[PDB]
């Protein structure tokens, strides 16, 4: 199920909560030279990486991304 | 050292030589829904995959793609 991230909502999620997601997204945009401001799709196994970054389980990370509306159900 | 395949050029290579590469590209394009039909950039690690499909070393495989005009000569530095 596509990990397609809304960078708009991402940009307005409280940092307190979303700073590591934003910095991860940013290193991918930089690697890619992909600077569109709207959407970032990322690899399925990048979910596992973000989960480590947040020290959460994938499933928890997922629910939290949905809740900020950065990912869709 | 980007691996960028030239699709127009690929389509001209005879199937008995380039067929496994053409099916690989079409499989990636399908997986992506990417039908620009001009260029296909692929992962560094996908060189390994094509080399396995061709039963060639990565060096041999890359030389072949350059000879077909499908990879620019850059790609040498990827192995
Ligand atoms: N997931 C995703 N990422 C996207 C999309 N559009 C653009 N990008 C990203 O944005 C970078 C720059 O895109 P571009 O310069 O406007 O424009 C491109 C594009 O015109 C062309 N290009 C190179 N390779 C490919 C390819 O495999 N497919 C397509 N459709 N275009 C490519 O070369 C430039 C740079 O390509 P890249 O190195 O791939 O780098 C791309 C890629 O990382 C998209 O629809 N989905
Ligand atoms: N810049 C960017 N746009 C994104 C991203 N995710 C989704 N999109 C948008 O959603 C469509 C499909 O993205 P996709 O699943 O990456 O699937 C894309 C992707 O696989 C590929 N693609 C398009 N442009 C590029 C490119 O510049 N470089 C590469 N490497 N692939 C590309 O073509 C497929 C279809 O592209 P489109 O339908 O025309 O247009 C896109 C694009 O408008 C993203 O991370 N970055
Ligand atoms: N080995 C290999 N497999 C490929 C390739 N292109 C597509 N696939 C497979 O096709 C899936 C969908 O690709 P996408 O629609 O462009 O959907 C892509 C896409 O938009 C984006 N994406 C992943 N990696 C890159 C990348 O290196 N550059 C760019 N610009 N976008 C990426 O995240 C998505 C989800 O990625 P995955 O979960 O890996 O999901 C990928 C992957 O399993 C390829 O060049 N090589
Ligand atoms: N549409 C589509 N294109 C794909 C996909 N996978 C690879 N590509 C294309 O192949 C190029 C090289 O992929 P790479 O060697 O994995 O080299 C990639 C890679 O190591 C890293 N990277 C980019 N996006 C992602 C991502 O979403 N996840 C991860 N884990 N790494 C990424 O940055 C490098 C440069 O990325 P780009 O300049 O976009 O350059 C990408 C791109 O144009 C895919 O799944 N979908």
């Amino acid at each position: 199920p596509k990990l397609v991230l809304d960078l708009e909502r991402m940009a307005h999620v409280p940092q307190e909560k979303a700073g590591p997601l934003q910095r991860y997204a940013a290193t991918i945009q930089s690697q890619r030279g992909d600077y569109n401001g709207k959407v970032l799709s990322i690899r399925q196994d990048d979910l596992r990486t973000l989960a480590v970054i947040y020290d959460q389980s994938p499933s928890v990370l997922t629910e939290q991304l949905i809740s900020w509306g950065v990912l869709d159900a």
